[PDB]
């Protein structure tokens, strides 16, 4: 699952895990 925030593309198996680092940046 890839969550994208401000040009940052976080692709991790779990959306929650992805968000956990993604929203930590974004």
């Amino acid at each position: 699952t890839c969550v994208e925030c401000x040009x940052v593309k976080v692709c991790r198996p779990d959306p929650e895990e992805a968000r956990r680092e993604a929203e930590e940046r974004c």
